């Protein structure tokens, strides 16, 4: 009930004790284990708020206050008479890290404290929500230095006034299926590409078209948007060794910003809440770049390297993924924007779960999403046991707005 | 109850009813999942239902489940189970339940391979010399001058848990590891204990950097003894790269048999506590893991100068690059050697083949995510992309401690 986690490559042993305040359901059981599996009223609301002001209050060290009291009063008689409560400025901010620190998915949680959270709970309009995304863009791009931000939009009501963006992320690239069969573009994006087009979105038909937004408040139907391209900040992909690297015309944008997830804070749910911070190299250069289902890029790079691609023992794959992702690395590092490579990323993470043990007692982390998809053992990480599980403030999974929306 | 599982590459999606057989536990509950954790006497009275129970299981294999003849074993383990403690397995059931053991393995990437596996009886073993008899045929036999085949060997029984066969090694062939007084490691640092236990114990070490370790063997409960491999049993491998020339230069070598001898096989509720078990290498574990973790060969600091790739800062990926250039000599140098081994790309699309087969057949696949993505590469591998199931069926190989954390001494 008590529980070690062990380093095998330090022998560092760390006593998790926080995994017993883990309210939500992981999935496993006693004869299953779910590890791998990407997806595993008032009455309600007061044990939650309750549960957050708590905390809240004793991260201040005035747990057991009037002010404590008074508040949790407070909030009691705002839900018995509205059915929801707001949340204090404080709160939002201390909810929105929160969120990010109890992220078991995230490799780049040493940040947590340091997030910029936009208050957005006044927006009404689509274009309000499209001002307050720009703002968001520009503050965080921040010319290449890049600062992680979050832009949180009003909670959910009675679910028919939902504010969502209907992006997966703020900025990617559009995904059309051609006649000869295959995919222009990036292919995870073909049907959002769709959506859009049938909105009414002029698309350029590219390999690297910039996604409109697609901007939904009030539970409206959303509208189409452009983010001005200034504020779009792209990395054209060349190689420190390889001159003909440039030929392949490859190019990311800086500026990871995931659009879809669903903030609970306290029992309240914020259905639109942008958040950003940076790379790590990998999930361009592995993921974007590599995957058989995305650019799919690792056959065209092989041949220009002239490998011996007869045979799946000579490793061509892996020699052409190494040169891909130095590549990515080399490109943002000589332009100027934030990149972390995994070595660093996951180094920082091992640091970040020691502080963590010490200060909390523990830092819930999903061993199969933190290990990089390259090289996972000559990686810290990779040696070190982690416990999985589940508290609150969180960022959840949501389904696409389109399955859901009445039009 | 149904579970899905998805490939997220190809939008296969598989079910699974198999889970349902599962009666160990995984160390998760509902609160807490442990899928990273490394390691998360029975009496009559628990005995005869785990016996039951694999019974059912192998006569409904060979289809003759409800058969007078399986009746009358029933019957028969169960006489014999009272009067006795425990029982016997005929020759057939334990080739069956070394099968499956294997074939349970969540753990293992090979398993495709699971119906081909050579079974060798020795539970008449009595001695230590005996138990190095045995080895040796079973080293020969797997070996097969590098066209590797599957076996296992197996030993007596856990009678009161006082009288237990035991291989000390934790492989039949592993190298030394010696720890310097200046705090150095000379061979493979993951052997350094054994190695000396094996040189207390009289073993004298001729101290190099890849020192065949003897056998540590005990029969019957009593005092391990050594014994010496005959070098000409031991198949090895120099590692040379096929661009690289100065790669043989760095004096690697490796063994081609890897051959696990420190695992507990349960079958029926029998547990055979030495039953050690061979296939073939996949490339990863040798130029991945046993060259390139820190605690082991270390060697990637020493590969990276000799290429002089740029060390001075980690997003050069000097490391990575390093490495897939050991992880090519590793399979070069086996194939030219016609040694069998088989690399990460190959193996992973053959458990997922295998998966999917399972899945059809069987119901379903107990699958270790953790365990199975291999060590560098993982999402260009397909197994990344896999959902999996895991659970813990029997028969089965268990971890065991130790022997010298548990051993009672006699002199
Ligand atoms: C500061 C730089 C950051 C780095 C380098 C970083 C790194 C990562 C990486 C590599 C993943 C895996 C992504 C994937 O494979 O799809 C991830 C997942 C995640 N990150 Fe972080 N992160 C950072 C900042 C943040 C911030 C500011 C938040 C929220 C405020 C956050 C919340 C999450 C969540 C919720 C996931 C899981 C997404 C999912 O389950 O689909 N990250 N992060
Ligand atoms: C045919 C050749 C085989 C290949 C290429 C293969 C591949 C592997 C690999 C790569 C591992 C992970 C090892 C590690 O990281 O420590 C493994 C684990 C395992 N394999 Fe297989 N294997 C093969 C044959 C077998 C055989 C014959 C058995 C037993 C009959 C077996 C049972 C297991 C078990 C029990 C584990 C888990 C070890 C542990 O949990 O510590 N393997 N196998
Ligand atoms: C919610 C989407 N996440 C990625 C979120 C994400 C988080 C982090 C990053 N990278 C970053 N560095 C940051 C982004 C924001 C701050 S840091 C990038 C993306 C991927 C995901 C998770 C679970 C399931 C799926 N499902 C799917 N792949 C599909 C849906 C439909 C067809 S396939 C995708
Ligand atoms: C029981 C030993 N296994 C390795 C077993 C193994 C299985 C398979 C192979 N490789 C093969 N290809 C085959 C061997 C036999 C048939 S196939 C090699 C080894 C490793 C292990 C498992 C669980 C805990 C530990 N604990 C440990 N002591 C450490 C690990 C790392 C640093 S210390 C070790
Ligand atoms: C099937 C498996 O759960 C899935 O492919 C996971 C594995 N690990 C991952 N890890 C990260 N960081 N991101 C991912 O999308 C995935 N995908
Ligand atoms: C902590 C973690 O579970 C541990 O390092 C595991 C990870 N995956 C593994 N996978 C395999 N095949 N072999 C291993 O030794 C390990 N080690
Ligand atoms: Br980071
Ligand atoms: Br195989
Ligand atoms: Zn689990």
């Amino acid at each position: 009930r008590f529980l070690k986690v062990k380093n095998w490559e330090t022998d560092v042993v760390l006593t998790d004790t926080l995994h017993l305040k883990s309210t939500l359901e992981t999935g496993c059981t006693e004869h299953i284990c779910m590890g791998s599996i990407m997806l595993p009223t008032k009455d309600q609301l007061f044990p939650l708020a309750k549960e957050f002001l708590d905390q809240y209050y004793s991260s201040i060290k005035r747990f057991g206050s009037k002010a404590h009291m008074d508040r949790l009063e407070e909030v009691n008689k705002e839900i018995e008479s509205t059915s929801t409560y707001q949340l204090k400025d404080t709160e939002l901010i201390y909810g929105a890290k929160h969120a990010w620190r109890n992220a078991s998915r995230c490799v780049g949680r040493i940040q947590w404290s340091k997030l910029q959270v936009f208050d957005a709970r006044d927006c009404t309009t689509a274009h309000g929500m499209f001002n307050y995304i720009c703002n968001h863009v520009k503050y965080a791009t921040n010319k290449g230095n890049l600062r992680s931000a979050i832009t949180i939009f009003p909670q959910r009501t009675d679910g028919k006034h939902d504010f969502r963006v209907w992006n997966s992320q703020l900025i990617r690239y559009a995904g059309y299926k051609q006649p000869d069969g295959s995919t222009l573009g990036d292919p995870a994006n073909v049907q959002f590409t769709e959506i859009c087009i049938q909105q009414g979105w002029k698309a350029p038909r590219g390999r690297f078209d910039v996604l409109p937004l697609l901007l939904q408040a009030n539970g409206n139907d959303p509208e189409l948007f452009q983010i001005p391209p200034e504020l779009v900040l792209e990395v054209p992909i060349r190689h420190p060794k390889f001159d003909w690297f440039k030929d392949l015309g490859l190019k990311w944008y800086g500026l990871p910003a995931v659009s879809n997830m669903l903030l609970e804070i306290g029992g309240l749910e914020f259905s639109a809440c942008p958040f950003s911070g940076w790379y790590m190299g990998t999930e361009i250069g592995v993921r974007d770049y590599c995957d058989n289902s995305r650019y799919n890029i690792l056959e065209e790079v092989a041949k220009k390297m002239d490998l011996d691609m007869r045979k799946t023992s000579s490793l061509w794959k892996d020699q052409a993924l190494v040169e891909i992702n130095i590549a990515v690395l080399y490109s943002f590092q000589s332009d100027k924007v934030t990149i972390v490579d995994h070595h660093s990323a996951t180094e920082s993470f091992i640091k970040h779960m020691e502080n963590e043990y010490r200060c909390r007692g523990g830092c819930p982390a999903d061993w199969v999403w933190i290990v990089p998809p390259m090289s996972g053992s000559i990686t810290p990480v990779f040696h070190q046991e982690m416990l999985n599980y589940r508290l609150t403030p969180s960022f959840e999974y949501q389904p696409d707005p389109w399955n859901t929306h009445v039009w």
